[PDB]
């Protein structure tokens, strides 16, 4: 039985000033660093403790043991995300009855329906970048963010955001990313009652406004109109759960939306992202993963069973995941008293942090080498050990999107390495940006087309 370390403080606010930073995610890896796999944080009237080890994680990721908790991030999120599937408690009776009717819908079977509506999207963005001029760049996070919002709208609800026809966004994303940057400011404020935040609160208030009416307005447009398609609305209009026999309600299908659009805005574009850095930045992992593509995507219009082919294309996603998981933590709390790691007493109710990028780095695990980029760790799945690879959280509460994400940025990331050579014109210093997720900021690349029709 250990006592824990903890890191500086600050009289009264005890950890709270570490996270006053852009870049909290990226202080908390260096106080990691510091202090190693495990550490108290407390702020006023709240305790966490922060674990980066696999050995400890793996303790964590026992669901007899611990259950998903709301960080204060996600509490906040709630405020539009509501008991949608990500902001929702597993006792909430909404958690399992959208989980029993959506987990069909993200099945490896259910990407077979939304593959051609994922190739529209990215057919999209392979002309945009083949119709630049020779003096042109291309804005990476940018364009990813166009994409992997295009596809969630598309195959979420049947709606184009146009993105790739617009330099501003679309009035529905510009509340989103602000509700999002409220949400994550809110974390840090020591003082959150002062006047000051006042006008913080109207906006937020008028975002959520925002974001409801339209999402609603689809929903009733949807149900109005009577039309089947082939989109996630349709399976929830119709969909029963098995357990209750119910099915879900117009105000939680309204969250679900808003839960998935915020999921394809700030996620799998940070993976797309983090991918091309990388591989510009490791041009013997391009070539290997650009020999891939060619000989498998044969057709001016890849297949869905092609796609599942690219297995170097995935060890290149996967290995990105592994450096920069673009969701880098999730929370957990104890079921009941326990012991961590037979060295840390926990009570009922306890809650941890899991430090995805630091458990990502421990040596023990991947070797000396965990800071180099080298797909080939991943060549045999089955040499990862259990809880070492947490980029889509844990267990019943594991990301719900994880086929849908690696199948699009599988088929984006293969068809971009198809079409084009891609130069680092700029030796890119990486500066990583953080809102709800992980991206680079300021990534910015020259492609020269290979002159392949599509
Ligand atoms: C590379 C892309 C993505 C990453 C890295 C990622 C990561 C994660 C992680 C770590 C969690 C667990 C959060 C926690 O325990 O608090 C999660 C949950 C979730 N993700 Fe994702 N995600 C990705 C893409 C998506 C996409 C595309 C969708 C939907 C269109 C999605 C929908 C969700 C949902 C609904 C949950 C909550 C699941 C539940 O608790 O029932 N994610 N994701
Ligand atoms: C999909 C990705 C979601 C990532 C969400 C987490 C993202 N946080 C954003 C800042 C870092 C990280 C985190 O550790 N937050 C804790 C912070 C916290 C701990 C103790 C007291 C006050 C606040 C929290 O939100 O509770």
């Amino acid at each position: 039985i250990k006592e824990m370390p903890q890191p500086k403080t600050f009289g009264e606010l005890k950890n709270l000033p570490l996270l006053n930073t852009d870049k909290p995610v990226q202080a908390l890896m260096k106080i990691a660093d510091e202090l190693g796999e495990i550490f108290k944080f407390e702020a006023p009237g709240r305790v966490t403790r922060y674990l980066s080890s696999q050995r400890l994680i793996k303790e964590a990721c026992d669901e007899s043991r611990f259950d998903k908790n709301l960080s204060q991030a996600l509490k906040f999120v709630r405020d539009f995300a509501g008991d949608g599937l990500f902001t929702s408690w597993t006792h909430e009776k909404n958690w399992k009855k959208a989980h029993n009717i959506l987990l069909p819908s993200f099945s490896q079977q259910a990407m077979k329906g939304y593959h051609a509506m994922m190739v529209d999207i990215a057919v999209q963005l392979v002309q945009k970048w083949e119709r630049l001029n020779a003096d042109e760049h291309i804005e990476v996070p940018e364009d990813m963010t166009r994409l992997t919002l295009d596809t969630i709208g598309l195959c979420g609800f049947n709606y184009r955001f146009n993105s790739f026809y617009r330099d501003q966004p679309h009035p529905f994303i510009t509340s989103m990313v602000r509700a999002l940057d409220e949400a994550m400011n809110k974390l840090q404020r020591a003082n959150p009652d002062d006047p000051a935040y006042d006008e913080n609160k109207r906006q937020f208030q008028e975002d959520i406004k925002v974001m409801n009416d339209l999402v609603d307005k689809i929903i009733a447009d949807r149900k109005a109109s009577g039309e089947q398609s082939d989109d996630l609305l349709t399976h929830m209009l119709n969909g029963k759960d098995p357990e209750t026999g119910e099915p879900l309600d117009d105000e939680n299908i309204r969250y679900q939306i808003i839960t998935f659009l915020i999921a394809g805005h700030e996620t799998t574009s940070g993976l797309l992202s983090f991918a091309l850095y990388f591989l510009v930045k490791n041009p013997h992992v391009l070539q290997k993963a650009a020999e891939e593509a060619a000989r498998v995507l044969v057709d001016p219009v890849p297949s869905y069973k092609q796609v599942k082919q690219l297995k170097y294309v995935g060890m290149v996603l996967n290995e990105a995941l592994r450096l920069w998981p673009t969701a880098p933590a999730f929370s957990l709390y104890a079921k009941e008293d326990t012991v961590l790691g037979g060295e840390y007493p926990l009570e009922k109710g306890d809650e941890l942090m899991v430090l995805i990028p630091q458990l990502h780095r421990d040596k023990t695990i991947w070797g000396d080498d965990v800071e180099e980029f080298r797909p080939e760790r991943f060549e045999n799945p089955s040499a990862i050990p259990q809880h070492a690879f947490k980029p889509f959280g844990n267990g019943q509460r594991a990301c719900i999107g994880q086929q849908f994400a690696l199948h699009e940025a599988t088929l984006v990331l293969g068809m971009m390495l198809k079409h084009f050579d891609f130069e680092d014109h700029t030796n890119y210093e990486l500066d990583i940006k953080e809102t709800l997720t992980l991206k680079p900021e300021g990534f910015v690349v020259k492609a020269k087309s290979k002159k392949i029709p599509l």
